[PDB]
DNA sequence: CCTGACTCC
DNA sequence: GGAGTCAGG
């Protein structure tokens, strides 16, 4: 472990290379407006550690950050590029992201951070993360030479092993999904958070103070029915009075004891009515601790604006999650919930949301791979491996009239059932299935004895290929849809992402040429066997675009 | 801290 | 099938 670099007090010339490891330091998770604590730089001419006080504020440094003529290979440079937006600082040129190469090797390792990459090539001068920062409230910047140090062994890790994962996802059909596809999104998510979205916070304050109230009213009509007060949200509370005070059903357990899982209650309604207003409560309960509470706590004041972080190298199928807070699980299904959504605004007067969906982006796909004659054909002119006890349990129908269903399915789409056939024994003799774009999951369980264990990876291998092929066609289109707007001088601007959604804002006068552009962009992403189709709504609140 | 609840795709 | 957050414990 012995590696010279220089602890710089000014930026130099040799240290703004066309060509180097960048490492600009964050240690918060949530990078917005997070503190920069330390830089280091690694390139032909050697290794350098900067103090972001300095070089930040240093014209020339700044310069080099901006041009894209000179490259940078990082580690997540989406958390750098943003810290770097929050204090005024534009980033360009990142050529390689040693976090999104280790992503499409190998969704499952769960790398997240340079020393877990590194360990993928046997690399193992550098330390984690965590070793150096420590967790918890133990959590702290260390010694500058110990930062120091760290900051140029994690830039020195990423040099050395650009070639090798750049050389191994090559050998993979995967080197133009990181540079053509990853990369380039990875700027975009960046822009997305960094904008965020608007919030009318007089509404969601007024809704939740509505809410309180009603979900104090359903609480008291709980414990009329229930003859005593108990906590609702408990579900061992509830599971007694349930299943020993009023001596209802047992229909499942699990290791913990009684569910009291939506599903079970609903079947309960025979029997009680306060299974019906409990699922209201928690309902409620849920808007209001969430979607009023926990969103009002993230919304930055002086903008009223929130700031997701959308995590890219998460998901084992290639989609994206969204997090503190979640703006890909906002409600939409029951009116209640779904006027939260009155609550997200345009960020500037006169501008309006605009919202585009996929219909049946996952049945598409599923026609087109499967190359179902009858499928396809109906396209031109279900979502449930699930089994026939799932689905009577879903359907809360006969198990045998279930096991029909499945069987008559089969039957119709036959090739769609040698696809569930032919994707299983490939993931078998490969050991991982593939999207279009060529993401990878591997499934080394997929050959257990264990029944339950095989029988889950081979249901992974049925869907994977369609939900990341779903999702590899969105990522391309959001990379069409940003450069056809900056073409076109558009002053709309992406906001969300959630699956198989876009959601846009821009200026009123915009709507006529998005409810042509986004749509086409959108459907003309890769050209599949079926058509692909997109719906689109616009208003002044997200709640309108529909 | 995990579990089980609600939320979305 | 894939996700995140929350209260309770």
């Amino acid at each position: 472990a012995k590696m010279a670099f220089t602890l710089a007090d000014r930026v130099t010339e040799e240290m703004l290379a066309d060509k180097a490891a960048l490492v600009v330091e964050v240690v918060e998770e949530n990078y917005h407006d997070a503190p920069i604590v330390g830089i280091a730089v690694v390139n032909e001419h050697g290794r350098f550690f900067l103090r972001p006080e300095t070089a930040l504020a240093d014209p020339q440094f700044v310069a080099w950050l901006g041009d894209e003529t000179k490259k940078k290979s990082m580690f997540d440079s989406k958390r750098a590029a943003v810290a770097l937006k929050w204090k005024g600082i534009e980033l360009c040129g990142v050529s390689f992201d040693l976090l999104l190469a280790a992503y499409l090797l190998d969704p499952a390792q769960g790398v997240d951070d340079v020393a877990a990459a590194a360990k993928m090539k046997q690399y193992e001068a550098v330390r984690p993360d965590e070793a150096v920062y420590g967790k918890g409230a133990k959590r702290a910047v260390p010694d500058e030479p110990v930062l120091a140090e760290h900051l140029v062994r994690k830039a020195a890790a990423i040099w050395e092993l650009e070639r090798p994962f750049l050389d191994e996802l090559r050998r993979n059909e995967q080197d133009r999904l990181l540079v053509e596809l990853e990369q380039p999104l990875s700027s975009i998510l960046a822009e997305m958070e960094f904008a965020g979205v608007k919030v009318d916070t007089k509404r969601l304050e007024q809704m939740g103070k509505e809410l309180a109230e009603q979900l104090g009213t359903v609480e008291q009509r709980i414990y009329e029915l229930a003859g005593q007060e108990f906590n609702i949200n408990s579900p061992k509370q509830l599971g007694v009075i349930l299943f020993e005070k009023l001596q209802l059903p047992v229909l499942k357990k699990t290791k913990t004891g009684y569910s009291t899982s939506a599903d079970v209650l609903e079947k309960l309604a025979p029997y009680h009515e306060i299974v019906e207003n409990i699922l209201h409560y928690r309902q409620l309960g849920k808007l209001q601790s969430t979607y009023i509470e926990g969103l009002l706590k993230v919304v930055r004041p002086a903008t009223k604006k929130v700031h997701t972080i959308f995590n890219q190298a998460l998901t084992q199928t290639g989609r994206l999650s969204s997090t503190e807070p979640n703006l890909q699980n906002i409600p939409i299904r029951l009116e209640e919930g779904r006027k939260i959504r009155q609550a997200f605004v345009p960020s500037e007067s006169d501008w309006l949301i605009f919202a585009a969906d996929y219909s049946q982006i996952e049945l598409r796909v599923l026609a087109h791979i499967a190359e179902d004659d009858n499928l396809m054909e109906a396209f031109r002119r279900n979502y449930g491996g699930i089994s026939d006890y799932g689905l009577a349990q879903n359907l809360n129908i006969s198990r045998k009239e279930a096991a029909e269903f499945i069987e008559r399915y089969f039957e119709s789409f036959p090739g769609v059932k040698r696809y569930m056939e032919n994707i299983v024994q490939e993931a078998k003799q490969k050991g991982y299935v593939t999207t279009l774009l060529h993401r990878r999951r591997y499934l080394p369980d997929i050959t257990s004895r264990n029944f339950n264990v095989r029988s889950f990876a081979e249901r992974m291998a049925m869907n994977t290929p369609i939900q990341g092929s779903a999702a590899d066609i969105i990522k391309k289109a959001m990379i069409d849809l940003n450069a056809r707007l900056k073409e076109e001088r558009l002053q709309a601007h992406l906001l969300l992402q959630v699956h198989d959604e876009l959601i846009l804002e821009a200026p009123k006068e915009e709507m006529e040429r998005l409810c042509r552009l986004v749509p086409e962009v959108m459907e003309q992403a890769v050209t599949l066997r079926v058509p692909l189709k997109v719906d689109y709504h616009y208003g002044s609140t997200w709640y309108d675009a529909k």
